[PDB]
């Protein structure tokens, strides 16, 4: 069966681990993660690398990242700086993979929260300028969680 190596990147505290744990174990929180799912009738194995938001420079984090086939770029909708940093993570991904066209999905997490600081429209405009999908998610309520990982799989299938 096909294996997709997905990797979740973004600034610290945006919910990368929470999104991974909700998808894999189905509980909001507050190792290595693998799961066998069915996406558009196709049974497949998702292997998720959950990453740290800062790490100076490590050729081993670079090498581990380079193994990924698709990337969730996560910011948090009540963290304006996390949204401003998205560009840096896309640059790192491009660099690590030597490609300007890596399967990618922009993810605005914590959409259960009120008093957001980043409007949907800013992220949509950014994603549509990158030509990648934009999904809003909540690891608490689970809205969007499977949407973002499965959409990223679809970005890989259709690459
Ligand atoms: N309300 C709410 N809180 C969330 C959501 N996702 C994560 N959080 C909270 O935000 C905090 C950070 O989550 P975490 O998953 O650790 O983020 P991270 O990006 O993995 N952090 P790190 O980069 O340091 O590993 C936790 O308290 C977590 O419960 C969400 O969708 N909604
Ligand atoms: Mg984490």
């Amino acid at each position: 069966m096909t294996e997709y190596k997905l990797v979740v990147v973004g600034a610290g505290g945006v919910g990368k681990s929470a999104l991974t744990i909700q998808l894999i174990q189905n509980h909001f929180v507050d190792d290595s993660y693998r799961k066998q799912v069915v996406i558009d009738g196709e049974t497949c194995l998702l292997d998720i690398l959950d990453t740290e938001g800062q790490e100076e420079y490590s050729a081993m984090r670079d090498q581990y990242m380079r193994t990924g086939e698709g990337f969730l770029c996560v910011f948090a909708i009540n963290n304006t700086k996390s949204f401003e940093d998205i560009h840096q993570y896309r640059e790192q991904i491009k660099r690590v993979k030597d490609s300007d066209d890596v399967p990618m999905v922009l993810v605005g997490n914590k959409c259960d929260l009120a008093a957001r600081t980043v409007e949907s429209r800013q992220a949509q405009d950014l994603a549509r300028s990158y030509g990648i999908p934009y999904i809003e998610t909540s690891a608490k309520t689970r809205q969007g969680v499977e949407d973002a990982f499965y959409t990223l799989v679809r970005e890989i299938r259709q690459h």
